[PDB]
């Protein structure tokens, strides 16, 4: 397994996964290409009410409401296509191994979504995934694609 790296700012290579390894980061990963993919990943604790919180994605300071009625942890997918949108929550992963994922690959951006031990993959299109570069808040480790069921096992088994 490759990795841990520490935190970083940097362009992910093509057809990797980022295997990312929160403990209590409330923004766990940024990612742009500032044209028309944003893709912020937040993590919300178990047993949260419902509630407005605050989240500084790309520079910008944004109120958004969060509940997990859960005793899993929930990575909340904020999405955006456009610089001049509000964030949409698009996806969630339910997680109890606190791991989420991030893989440039075929023109797409792709996560996993879903509950574990169940999680699956979903992407977002892009007419620009070479520019998608990625402030990452956490430790984290790189996975080839050709190891993706390896990746697979890790997000929903830890």
């Amino acid at each position: 397994l490759d990795g841990p790296y520490q935190p970083t700012n940097f362009k992910p290579p093509n057809d990797y996964w980022i295997l990312l390894n929160p403990t209590n980061q409330q923004v766990v990963l940024e990612g742009t290409n500032k044209t028309d993919i944003w893709v912020a990943l937040l993590l919300v604790e178990p047993n949260v009410t419902n509630q407005s919180r605050q989240y500084t994605l790309f520079g910008e300071t944004k109120q958004i409401t969060v509940e997990n009625n859960t005793n899993k942890w929930k990575f909340f997918e904020m999405f955006r296509s456009n610089v001049s949108a509000e964030f949409q929550h698009k996806r969630t992963l339910t997680s109890d191994t606190k791991l989420a994922g991030f893989m440039k690959f075929y023109n797409s951006v792709w996560t996993f979504h879903g509950e574990t031990p169940h999680a699956t993959t979903d992407y977002s299109s892009t007419s620009n995934l070479s520019e998608v570069e990625t402030v990452i808040h956490v430790e984290f480790y790189i996975i080839p694609r050709s190891q993706e069921s390896k990746c697979s096992e890790y997000i929903n088994t830890g």
